[PDB]
């Protein structure tokens, strides 16, 4: 709400007039007469607002959007026309300012536009510390292809892969790639919503007001995220939604039509769920319009290496902790894993990794024996516990000496047919 | 884009030219004469967009009036109202009411195609924002202490210290700090100095001649230094001249830099220990810890770890559309008994780990122990085996008597102390448990 504004202009009477109302708001406000000045005050610098007078023009404001991409520039234009100051919006302005100006538009002009660049900025920071796809493998290069192919047209994908495979991010993929790409991207986890409470996650409530997510997604894209995860009861809901594109909030009469491009999702064999009854045979062939299959990290294993690389860079940005080198034999058993959980579960592994070895040297690699086992006393009162412990401890040790129940009781401190009773006791 | 957008005047020249010009820029344009018609607009479907005239003669209520229904019932729709002749000192009191701008008539087309994109380009930025998208859990006297220490020291202008071992929630303290102080609008700047080199260090922070530097990036706002004490020696003295004096030299500069910055540091190593040594500068030290606040580890507040266990797995049902299972019994005493190393990173982890592997189970079924890893289960009270080759090497009597202690420890630990509640759970009445710890001398 302080920013730190350049005000470049041709004529001082003006230079001295937006950076006084500005300066006045609480402003820091500095001023440059010509190209030369104004990138010269960049170099001092960079602010965090631009006023450019068109008339020095849109070549000062291309080297400002060339070395800042970030900084949003504002346009100075007479009265004349906004023909110009309209070609500047589309060569990389943010708005312009019609001279003569009174002074609250100034002012309204500048925190609109810091606020846009301020949201970008904070969606930037907010990307960096969250989750395009990494692969250079043929199956990531055939999905990429498909995502290119698909996300331009108007059709209904079904996007196909096992559980943290990367369908998410082939739908928001598909969705930056296509003519809905500035309109809504409502996700619906059938999954994480209360069957109590779905009906109201879909479809609103009347009249603060609580808008369903058909209704959120109206001139976007709508991604039902696992179809298998919805009860029948819902599935009949979703279908009769698809035939009219309209539907009912829930406690109101009043029936709303919307216009949503429909990205589902499945890990589950919905043709198998069909043939048990747990499906249902028209909501699926409705739903599977243009197929799109994420692979299991089985199917692109060349690409473990890349992505643990991708993700101990990822941890890096987030936690501070310098990425490691994963040894040959860690890497060798990674990579030969089943991987049920895929990319969400080789993530968690690499950052389990990061946190572990935290302290250690840079120089020290990272060994296979840090890997989990995949790739009670504690809950139990004194007398109960002791009890667990000593019958196992009294198992472990038979075992140890191979079943002498005699070398067993003269090593554990007992007399034989002692260790014998206990064991009885104990329910051996 | 291709947006609904509710057009609201009481003039039909005007809904009219503003319906036509936006929808034939491609939107779905529909039109209310008065406050009745566009609440009626509203119920058959909310826009993504609205265009208010700020007058309305003949309705129940004025445009001023129906802004305040329009943003009660939608918070998040962007409202642009519709001005005339220069009277705007009006339309700024419908800005500071929650309108996002105004249009004053007459206007050019344009003009009003880019009111349009601009209000619903922020509109969708904001939305981005919390679909991504703060605060710090914990329940614990340690964390309200926390949080009254972030609350008073927030709005002042002086530096903060936060100490605190690896991933106790220093950066959030930082982020929380932030959002409550004056400069919350500005930029929040983290350097990560564990990560840089130190060769590169003077580069990340202060840039190169022509490449901005975070100082320059952090300019009225606030700079993070994670690991203020991996900063080498000049960078040291540059950072003190950015304290003193307000400016600083690029790399291969020899051209003053001045910033207006508020520096919060943090560290998870003995900085005092640094100095001692003569690795740390004493007055640099001290310069930057005007306001220490100690962020408290995790196995200090354990307290808190059951809340935290509910709070992570929420957040990964957000992230995953996994359905958040119950932890069993085992688990969380497991999991609340432990030292954490890793704090509140390593408990996440944990969490994570564990509805991945959950992930397909039956919803009834309890998540358990056993599926913790080593570095969780092995260093606390369980089962031996033929491999635990320190309780092996041990006879019954012997055996039996360590267990005791590691048993009750842990009990304490999981109980934070309190003896009260760890003999209620053990089975025990306090002071024969008081006896007991006594006696094994624990
Ligand atoms: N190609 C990829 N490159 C990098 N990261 C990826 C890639 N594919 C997936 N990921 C990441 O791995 C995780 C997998 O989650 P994702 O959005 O793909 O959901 P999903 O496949 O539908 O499965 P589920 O949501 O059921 O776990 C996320 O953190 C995602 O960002
Ligand atoms: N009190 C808290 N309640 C809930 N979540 C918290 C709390 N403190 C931290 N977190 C979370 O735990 C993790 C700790 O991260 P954070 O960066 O704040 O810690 P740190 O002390 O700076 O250490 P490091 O960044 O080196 O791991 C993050 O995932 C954060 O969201
Ligand atoms: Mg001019
Ligand atoms: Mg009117």
């Amino acid at each position: 709400m302080a920013a730190d504004i350049l005000v470049v202009d041709d004529e001082v009477d003006i230079r001295d007039l937006v950076a006084g109302i500005l300066s006045d708001e609480g402003h820091e406000t500095r001023t440059a007469f010509d190209a030369d000045s104004a990138l010269a005050a960049i170099n001092d610098r960079a602010p965090r607002l631009v006023f450019l007078d068109i008339w020095l023009g849109l070549a000062l404001l291309d080297e400002i959007k060339k070395q800042h991409p970030e900084l949003p520039v504002v346009m100075i234009s007479g009265h004349g026309n906004i023909e110009t100051a309209v070609s500047a919006i589309r060569r990389g302005a943010y708005d312009f300012i019609e001279k003569p100006f009174k002074a609250d538009r100034l002012i309204l002009v500048a925190e609109r536009a810091l606020e846009t660049s301020k949201l970008k900025r904070e969606v930037s920071d907010l990307r960096k510390r969250t989750g395009e796809l990494v692969g250079t493998s043929l199956a990531m290069n055939q999905l990429r292809q498909t995502i290119e192919r698909v996300a331009p047209t108007n059709s209904r994908i079904m996007i196909t892969g096992p559980s943290g495979a990367g369908k998410e991010l082939v739908a928001r993929a598909i969705h930056a790639q296509s003519s809905r790409a500035n309109g809504p991207f409502v996700t619906v986890n059938a999954a994480t919503i209360t069957p109590e409470r779905m009906e109201i996650e879909l479809f609103g409530t009347e009249m603060e007001r609580k808008v369903g997510a058909l209704e959120e997604a109206h001139g976007g894209i709508l991604y039902l995220d696992e179809v298998a995860d919805m009860p029948r009861e819902t599935q009949n809901k979703i279908l009769r939604v698809l035939v009219d594109q309209q539907f009912e909030r829930v406690g109101g009469t009043k029936r709303v039509k919307v216009d949503v491009r429909i990205i589902s999702s499945t890990a589950q064999n919905l043709e198998g769920m069909i043939a048990e009854g747990t499906f249902r045979e028209d909501l699926f062939h409705r739903l599977s319009v243009v197929p799109v299959q994420v692979p299991a990290l089985a199917a692109r294993r060349e690409d473990i290496p890349s992505l643990v690389e991708f993700f101990m860079k990822q941890i890096a940005e987030q936690a501070g902790i310098k990425p490691r080198k994963i040894g040959p034999d860690a890497m060798a058993v990674l990579q030969a894993h089943s991987w049920p959980g895929n990319l969400r579960q080789l993530r968690n592994n690499v950052e389990r990794l990061m946190i572990l070895t935290r302290g250690d040297d840079p120089d020290e690699l990272v060994t296979a024996d840090l890997l989990p086992a995949e790739i009670h006393i504690m809950a139990l009162p004194l007398r109960e516990a002791r009890e667990r412990f000593e019958k196992e401890y009294l198992i472990a040790q038979i075992n140890r000496f191979g079943g002498n129940i005699s070398r067993t009781a003269e090593f554990v401190g007992m007399e034989r047919s002692a260790l014998h009773r206990k064991l009885k006791s104990l329910g051996v």
